[PDB]
């Protein structure tokens, strides 16, 4: 490129935003792809080449041999999973030389999936309804400087002097804390260090990786997981996952200085949705709830599991704006919109009856937000094949520019439908 | 728009201070964005030395803003004391904001940072026994109490309870003791949170503001690269981000709105605590090179570990922490020694390597390999720029900035204000 080119792909809610193919979207032209917080918590289903994958911890870019995916240090990484996945790409004949894999990032093990499990049921009815993956004891490790890093993993004699310190504190935590049984040294060491030998050949320094990368003026992809309001900072807290998924979780989670950001994508769904527990002011119990999780294919993937849905909520998405520095907004699922005669859009919150434009900090007083909202006239035209603003039915039209008339985002994509041609471009963000 | 993060290169002892003074005389808007109240320095205003560590060096301006970050974890006692402190000395308070996010250590906090440390035996790391490690655990484990909910008297008393519960349960079973009831700690700390509300809003909101409206902005690092939790010497490091990407979570501004990343570094290198320190010097040259420096504990009178400059940690921080530019200090502290070295690279097998390794193993086993440089002995705390120096110091300056890749724009040869020089 020209100058240095730097996008980040931000999730603006509570993840399942549509960042997935917003980022494969953008894939098509970075020379490099990174992740840069959480672990196997993340995810999103892509057809490429006409065969179905379902990616947690590699990055979109992978499918492409020419592009580097980078997994950065500020993952927990579970070594298990992403050698299942790797099994998953090699069985359908994808190659996977282009993966680099930090050697700084942290290692999830069993006894962290278990922890998970174990916090959550003694929090009884203020459980957080994690992924249970194990994601937030490692960073608890992390923040301890107990947790074992990829770069222990490859090394015979650190990862066994590690489990054994960790191991003697845990198993006395599970044993005497949770009155359950905890792990074994040997079982996990001989296991997961032939996970190691088999991930060595991607791990290195993936900071000199990137910045490499950036000084050469290449164009580089930074992948969110999870979103703005599942920040560690700056989300519902304590309903939030442990790591920092606004854009500049990019900065320590790779290692990269924070004027090397050109641009900053904030994914927004034309509705919101929420996958585990905690406030959600605009969530619906009604008939258009339901109409919008049915259209939307609002259900865990795995397990089927319903995500609570809502309105679009304009104050959650200008607290994303300034946390998370968003450039550029892209608006998914438009088209699951169609069909409903009157559509809401939240513009504050009423609270006690005074009505604000923020996000509480006191979970309490979020708790208590009403949505305060405008109403707007909806369309019946099927958008799914829609190409450009122009094309939107007159009232569709309206509804997206309203939401970049209250967030105060400048739109740059859209999109009709769940597929990656179903994306409109109104904005380039390479430049 | 002007918006300059200093942050320090090394561990953490890099007379961050000495540049941060000088750049908040101009900024409007001064921000820490990490870390607790394991900093701080001797600011000199006026005249009068005043002693900080949470509040941000630009307190005694009237006119501008001071905020502590979300990013912090902030014991509210200590915050307190402060405040008397400069109340006590005629320095108004008014233009602090504290962020309503910013997680609050509490004294089981301190007490688990002990016995964490105990529990460690030889490989302990040598905290601040400040409890900043064990509030950061909150956090991550989303137990931790905020400011905002230390301002909610139901919900404070709530979540202590609930808290004390678990780390009672804790203290028992893992460390074989008592911990504390929640009388101990409810009435004390609520009343602490009841003085520091008037400070207590969105901080990201003041940041923002500032600098949307064109503002200087100066954010003030804590520590140092090589304690950074992801980058630096893991374990022996401190649990947040000092590198400058730590701004954008720890104060919630986005990447793209910091234009300038000041390095800081001392001639030659220090840390307070335990972990590996390849270029560590146990002779003679240690010895004054602390003696001169003054490197003990501030409060114990303890002495730090020193060693000769080593550029391999500033190339790691250059990249990590994307320096724009670099501060030399403390240049002075080498006079009288003939022969200097300065690190350029590690040997560990016998390899030669130009990199931080992320495996303490490898780490713990790297031997510097040096340069050597011709010493002097005049004395150079008088000099205001480089061209003044004797000739040899001239050169170490000039072979530091070679080394590093990085363009120097700041030097000091003492603690005085006119004793830091522009390059
Ligand atoms: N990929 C994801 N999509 C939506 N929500 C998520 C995702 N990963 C984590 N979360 C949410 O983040 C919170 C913490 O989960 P965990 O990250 O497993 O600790 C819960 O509310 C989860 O539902
Ligand atoms: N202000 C500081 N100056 C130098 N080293 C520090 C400072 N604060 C923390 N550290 C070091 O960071 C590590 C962790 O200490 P703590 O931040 O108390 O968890 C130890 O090596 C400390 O000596």
């Amino acid at each position: 490129s020209n100058a240095m080119s730097s996008v980040v792909v931000v999730g603006t809610q509570w993840g399942d935003e549509g960042k997935g193919k917003i980022t494969d979207f953008l894939s098509e032209h970075a020379e490099v792809v990174a992740r840069y917080q959480g672990g196997n918590n993340a995810g999103h289903t892509i057809v490429f080449g006409g065969v179905k994958y379902k990616l947690h911890l590699i990055p979109s870019g992978i499918f492409y041999k020419e592009k580097i995916c980078v997994i950065g240090n500020g993952l927990v990484v579970d070594p298990k999973a992403l050698l299942e996945e790797l099994k998953y790409l090699h069985d359908r004949g994808v190659s996977t030389d282009n993966l680099r894999v930090s050697n700084r990032a942290h290692v999830i093990l069993p006894y962290h999936l278990k922890q998970d499990e174990l916090e959550e049921a003694s929090k009884g009815d203020n459980k957080i309804g994690t992924t249970k993956k194990g994601i937030g004891p490692a960073y608890m490790d992390k923040a301890a400087r107990i947790g074992i890093r990829m770069a222990d993993l490859l090394d015979r004699e650190a990862f066994k002097e590690k489990l054994e310190q960790n191991l003697a504190q845990k198993n006395r935590l599970f044993e005497k804390m949770y009155d359950t049984e905890g792990f074994s040294v040997d079982e996990i060491f001989e296991e997961y260090f032939e996970y190691g030998q088999q991930i060595a050949q991607y791990v290195c320094d993936t900071s000199v990786v990137l910045n490499d990368a950036l000084d050469n003026n290449h164009r580089v992809l930074f992948e969110g997981a999870q979103g703005v309001m599942l920040d560690i900072d700056h989300g519902t807290y304590p309903f939030v996952t442990s790591s920092n998924p606004i854009a500049g979780g990019v900065t320590v989670g790779t290692g990269v200085g924070p004027a090397k950001v050109t641009r900053v994508v904030g994914v927004c769904k034309a509705y919101t949705s929420r996958v585990g527990d905690g406030p959600f002011p605009t969530e619906l119990h009604d008939e258009i709830g339901h109409q919008i999780r049915e259209v939307g294919r609002e259900y865990g993937t795995t397990t089927g599991r319903p995500r609570r849905v809502g309105w679009f909520d304009s104050v959650v998405v200008r607290h994303a704006r300034r946390v998370s520095g968003l450039t550029d907004l892209s608006l998914n699922s438009i088209d699951v919109l169609t069909g409903i005669p009157t559509l809401k859009i939240c513009v504050a919150y009423k609270c006690d009856g005074k009505v604000i434009d923020e996000v509480p900090a006191n979970l309490n007083i979020l708790a208590k937000c009403e949505p305060v909202c405008e109403e707007l006239p909806g369309w019946t035209e099927d958008i799914t094949g829609v190409r450009s603003l122009d094309e939107l039915p007159e009232n569709a039209r309206k509804y997206v520019e309203r939401v970049s008339e209250l967030t105060g985002i400048q739109l740059s994509m859209f999109s009709v439908g769940p597929d990656r041609n179903q994306t409109n471009i109104v904005r380039n963000v390479y430049e």
